[PDB]
């Protein structure tokens, strides 16, 4: 019933196990977000996204403005009323997509103007708009917008993009709060940048913290520096952060990648043939699968273990038959949520890191 | 609890409603019967499809022997057990897709043979194979195997072929017989064959009757004939068929169609951005419905009409996104399905020609 408040339950080390008190609903955390893009986290119901244990959903922003229209879906209700799901959805800023998917992007202290992928139409996102955007589709947790820094990055360049999300963080602050409507009823997450730079990430670390936020994501991550890296950026750059708010890592969700993320401070991450299993992921396609009538994963409570073999599903997903990316995708979101179950468990009780070596013996045997 | 039994419970001119009983259940007559292609009803989890109202589906034959294959589907346990279906399922023999997604298919006396359409592989189809392999899948309801006649068709072809299919469903009725699990535990349906011709359509269904089958399909229409014609020939065909078996007509699954045959008694059928409604079909994908928050039908009781606008699901489908189909296909087999319940409530409540009237006037008002 609050608009937001984040409590932590329980911690280990820098992991941390609580939750995220939201009008719609609470979160518990550590969180997964399956992602919605275009309205749907693909393949499946909202009722079966629930049903995998998920509290909350990603929705990509990009996709929607361009189809079907943010103007569109608040006219119809808003995003919540037109795909079913009624608990809280986390919105991206649109920037990520629009950089990495768009056209004739021309970028400005403004903002980016762009024509989509799919037509020629033209566009344009600044903090402003990517607000209001945010809000149009009545999102709970808005992301505010920044400037991602491609991998490798000079310093320099990482500097001046560091800076200009800076900048792009008080517009947004400014923008969400001038709505009362969306102050009152959403949060709004800043975004930390720098790099692989220790120096830049405490600079912006500083200047979020200055202007305030409910919660931090780790940006810039997870785009191409490999998991070593990631996870040394991760060693200095969480504790930068205001402790006692959320800290969401974009753009991370290899189950490892998450396991070592949580042993790092964050607490929230999202979706990025393959089944994931408790001793690795799997590519059902392999005709080794085609006369096996064991589930994807012999430990898992999901529906598709409960019901259908990998021969099944093997035939299925080689067929090109939808029931075949149905139950695929429902295993592995339930396996994700899983995961962050087990995780949140064993914060709880202290023994995180003990699950932490298990888990890595067993799925890299 | 039977092998098999049909039993009229109501009548209206030539119409009937009722039931037939096997080992895996009950089914209400008359029927609609979603179809699975490769082992499954295309977007929808067995659970789904049974939830519309299903008591039966049919199991295409031609894409199983090719994929998976007859002989890994029974290792497997059979086709119920690998798809999650554990109610009837009908198979088709197989050589209508033969002869209609094949490669260089050799006919003969003796049956056919052909390269898949996917590969270049070499296959045989018999009666007795036919048989063998729907064995093979665990069908409950067992096709012959025939030779369809093109349309339009010379009396002289027509009647060569048809002669041809009555042989065949004598070797049908023998393979089948011969096999004592098969004889046991499932049906054999035999096909009228004849094109429009009354005294082939005559002396087919008093061969078929000779030798004595568990139901009678009419086969052969549905191939380019048009409706007033099909009808024509139902009219005469259907009464020559016994009266106390079951009356298949196969391919046919327009609503029209589907009354008009019923009024001309036959008794079970099967599934043929298009969403039914009880005013006529609608193209979802037009862009009238880009902000129509009504359900696709005003009327209808499935879960999709309960929890989704016209506009999300115009937008799924112009996406390409897999919960469109999803839905429509949810939508319109329940659809279907209560077309079926009415049909067999208004024939029990001896109300059927004023239903077929009344569903008439609206669907192409
Ligand atoms: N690189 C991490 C990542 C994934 N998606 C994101 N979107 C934005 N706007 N910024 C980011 O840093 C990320
Ligand atoms: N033309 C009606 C029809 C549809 N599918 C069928 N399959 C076979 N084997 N014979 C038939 O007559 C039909
Ligand atoms: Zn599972
Ligand atoms: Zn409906």
């Amino acid at each position: 019933r609050p608009r937001f408040s984040f409590s932590i339950a329980a911690r280990e080390g820098k992991a941390r196990t609580g939750t995220i008190e939201m009008k719609r609903g609470v979160i518990r955390t550590p969180a997964f977000m399956p992602v919605g893009t275009a309205a749907t986290v693909k393949a499946l119901k909202p009722e079966t996204v629930r049903a995998t244990g998920a509290d909350i959903i990603l929705g990509n922003t990009y996709h929607l403005m361009l189809r079907p229209g943010a103007e569109r879906i608040a006219k119809l209700g808003g995003l919540h009323s037109f795909m079913g799901w009624d608990r809280p959805i986390l919105t991206d800023s649109g920037g990520y997509q629009v950089m990495s998917l768009s056209s004739l992007t021309k970028q400005s202290e403004e903002g980016v103007t762009f024509k989509s992928h799919l037509d020629g139409s033209r566009h344009m996102l600044s903090p402003e708009r990517s607000i209001e955007i945010q809000h149009l589709l009545g999102s709970d947790i808005v992301m505010a917008f920044d400037e991602c820094t491609p991998y490798p990055a000079t310093p320099s360049r990482a500097a001046s993009s560091m800076e200009r999300s800076m900048r792009w963080a008080k517009r947004s602050r400014d923008a969400f709060d001038s709505r009362k409507e969306q102050a009152e009823n959403a949060a709004l997450f800043g975004i930390q940048q720098g790099s692989v730079f220790e120096n830049l990430r405490q600079q912006s670390a500083d200047a979020l913290a200055e202007i305030g936020f409910d919660g931090y994501a780790v940006g810039g991550l997870a785009v191409g520096e490999g998991q070593d890296e990631m996870f040394r950026v991760l060693d200095f750059s969480v504790p930068m952060l205001p402790d006692d708010k959320p800290h969401y890592l974009m753009g991370v969700g290899k189950p490892d990648d998450i396991v070592g993320a949580v042993e790092r401070g964050i607490d929230m991450f999202e979706c990025v043939g393959q089944a994931f299993t408790w001793d690795g992921p799997i590519n059902i396609r392999n005709a080794r699968f085609s006369e096996d009538l064991k589930p994807l994963d012999s430990e898992c409570h999901c529906a598709v273990c409960q019901k259908w073999s990998r021969a099944y599903i093997h035939h299925l997903i080689r067929a090109g038959e939808i029931l075949g990316a149905m139950l695929m995708t429902e295993h592995n979101i339930a396996f994700y949520q899983q995961l962050m179950q087990k995780i949140r468990d064993s914060i709880s009780e202290g023994r995180f890191s003990q699950f932490a070596q298990d888990f890595r013996a067993r799925y890299f045997a």
